[PDB]
């Protein structure tokens, strides 16, 4: 893979490994020294092939001094062969070895100009050559990466209508590599379900009819779900360790809108305390779907009415310290057509009440927990990073690995999935616009504090491991949060000698300010910082960014097939309204309320496709793109990787004693960024 060209500097040029990384176009290189610039040098005609390392001897007509910049210019040979340049290194006549990180796609359209890889704040740059490069880099970034309002009240996102319109630097490696249209359909073939793809008016004949399809495609967890989804324990388990474990709260007072009494739930209580006494002891929990109240249901199929609820589910920590459901009201305002269902009800009344809660959990999961609170948030940070932090800045070098492919996957989603008449409308009862309404309503509670994982856990009253022992999302989340916090605090400490340097960093300030003003729409109640004035505040902010993009996304994304493939445990839609009376519903009715065959197919393809890892996925703390080249930061990265490996072992030992292992937050399964 290594080609040495001999006719002085030795210039090493490293081409990417991605499929189309290579180029046959003319490549010119110049060196900018403090004492002068070199000539433009055509690097020996030929092809920089995928994965290539080419070395060239380059003799200069004059002494240049310390090399400050390297300039690359791609000129056309034949047609446009985009080029992925990983890095350039220099061995100088004076014997020094200088690395210039790039990690960028180079189209013929503009010269690329690189600093050496030592990280620099603006205050480090005092000579004109460097100040001009830095300022021009930011001017160009701010023309190429612009903010846009895709839907009213949303966090602002990238100003591009489709993926092909993005700057090449932030596109996927290919145009059809990661594609919702192609991958959802590919999923339905691999899952063997393609004959039913568009059968949107046909119910399953019974549970057995769907089981026949499911058993061929189940995995370990989803097979357990199929066998156990009717159990109260399995239903309650998911609020702590399922796909959406972020909603449950410790109840400190029973809400007036839920007129439940001790007599109603006395059979569930196990301590000879009244319900009001259980509340006060900390044994009562609540999941409250107020956000779904008044969301429009999908009306895009006139032959299929679809329906949403907005339930309140009351839960109890029993004598085994397991949290189990004790009461379910399917809508927000109580009354005689909004019954409080109970585990003492007729079998299928209580089962259906639980299905409605699971369906509601799925809706909030897809649109709020996952899309808004990890995808759109991560994209806000990535756009702000590109607009305001030059590539030589240490926070750019730190964060660029954690926003990889984020704008690309979100733009594909707005292009194909969640746009009007996109794929999301096919199976989901919030399709057709209710999902946009939910985002608008959740925005008003997307706060900074809600992204600070320890505080957010405490805000829900769920922090006590002694009182609430089987919350593995919490336990693993806290360890990973602290690992990132430790890593970011060290990086900050290397490059920022004190708080005044943080406060005076104009690019950092503009980064934070773009997130507040554009990303968060300038809402004071968001609690986002308008500026950052200390090293500790910066460390916490960078942890919010990285944790949201890696750990939080992984926890809520990669258990989607596990928990939602068995459709009764997570219906994407319901084809009858919630039951208004006890003693009526039958199992046959439930079958006809659950998704039709077509919606089931699209749902399974979607949760399968979205739960996949890539063959060379980058997991947390894997940084093959060496933006950082300096020894102190590389030692910080090594300590990060060691802290993470210790967490892997903690989780592995914990999981061996568990009925259902919880592994979404094992760091060896957490990708660096939102990329799917
Ligand atoms: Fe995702």
């Amino acid at each position: 893979s290594s080609h040495h060209h001999h006719h002085s500097y030795t210039v090493t040029v490293a081409t990417g490994s991605q499929e189309h990384a290579g180029t046959d176009d003319y490549i010119y290189l110049s060196l900018v020294g403090s004492a002068g610039c070199s000539e433009k040098h055509l690097l020996d005609k030929g092809s920089f092939e995928r994965g290539a390392v080419d070395s060239y001897d380059v003799t200069v007509d004059e002494e240049l001094g310390e090399i400050q910049l390297v300039r690359i210019e791609k000129r056309k040979y034949g047609s446009n062969d985009d080029w992925y340049l990983k890095y350039i290194t220099l061995k100088t006549p004076h014997g020094d070895y200088i690395e210039f990180p790039c990690y960028r796609w180079i189209t013929g359209d503009v010269e690329v100009v690189l600093r050496d890889g030592r990280a620099k704040l603006a205050r480090d740059d005092q000579i004109h050559i460097l100040k001009q490069h830095r300022r021009k880099e930011l001017e160009t970034r701010q023309k190429q990466y612009r903010w846009m309002e895709w839907n009213p009240g949303f966090p602002l996102s990238i100003d591009a209508k489709c993926h092909k319109d993005l700057p090449r630097d932030i596109q996927f490696d290919s145009e059809k590599g990661v594609d919702f249209v192609l991958n959802y359909s590919k999923a339905m073939e691999n899952l063997f379900i393609n004959r039913f793809m568009h059968m949107f008016q046909s119910s399953w004949n019974d549970f057995a009819d769907f089981e026949k399809i499911f058993v061929k495609i189940s995995n370990t967890i989803s097979e357990r779900v199929m066998n156990h989804w009717q159990e109260d324990l399995m239903f309650g388990y998911q609020f702590l360790n399922g796909a959406n474990p972020v909603l449950i709260r410790r109840c400190t007072e029973l809400p007036e809108k839920l007129p439940v009494t001790t007599e109603m739930v006395e059979c569930s209580l196990e301590r000879q305390l009244s319900l009001e006494q259980e509340v006060q002891q900390g044994n009562i929990f609540i999941v409250d779907f107020e956000l779904l109240d008044g969301i429009d249901a999908n009306k895009t199929d006139p032959c299929t009415l679809q329906f949403l609820a907005a339930p309140i589910c009351l839960l109890y920590k029993n004598l085994a310290n397991k949290i189990v459901p004790i009461a379910i009201q399917l809508n927000q305002i109580p009354g005689d057509e909004n019954p409080i269902f109970l585990p003492s009800d007729a079998k299928y009344d209580w089962l259906l009440a639980k299905i409605w809660v699971r369906s509601s959990d799925f809706h909030v999961h897809q649109t709020i927990t996952h899309l808004l609170r990890t995808h759109l948030v991560s994209e806000v940070f990535g756009i702000a990073m590109y607009r305001q932090l030059p590539a030589v800045h240490p926070i750019f070098k730190l964060l660029v690995a954690h926003v990889r492919f984020t704008i690309a996957i979100n733009t594909k989603a707005r292009e194909q999935l969640i746009c009007e008449c996109g794929l999301f409308d096919k199976a989901n009862a919030t399709g057709g616009g209710g999902h946009v309404q939910m985002v608008q309503r959740a925005m008003k509670d997307l706060t900074y504090a809600s992204l600070c994982f320890p505080e957010a856990i405490k805000a829900r009253g769920m922090e006590s491991k002694e009182d609430i022992p089987y919350y593995f999302y919490r336990d693993d989340g806290l360890l990973v949060w602290e690992a990132i916090r430790t890593f970011t605090a060290e990086v900050v400490d290397i490059y920022y000698e004190g708080d005044q340097v943080v406060e005076e960093d104009p690019e950092l300030q503009d980064f934070v300010n773009d997130v507040y003003v554009y990303g968060m729409r300038g809402r004071k109640s968001s609690g986002f910082p308008k500026s950052v004035k200390s090293r500790e505040q910066l460390s916490e902010y960078l942890t919010v960014v990285i944790f949201t993009a890696s750990a939080q996304h992984a926890a809520v994304n990669f258990g989607q097939y596990d928990w939602a493939s068995w459709i009764p445990n997570a219906p994407p839609t319901m084809r009858a309204p919630p039951p208004t009376a006890k003693g009526v519903v039958t199992i046959e009715q439930i079958v006809d309320t659950l998704p039709d065959r077509g919606r089931s197919c699209w749902h399974l393809g979607a949760v399968w496709a979205l739960s996949q890892f890539q063959e060379n996925e980058l997991f947390l703390g894997m940084y093959p793109e060496e933006h950082f080249i300096e020894k102190p930061v590389k030692e910080a990265m090594a300590r990060f990787r060691k802290n993470l490996e210790a967490i892997v072992s903690v989780i592995a030992e914990r999981n061996e004693n568990l009925q259902l292992p919880y592994y979404y937050l094992s760091p060896d399964r957490i990708p660096n960024s939102v990329a799917i």
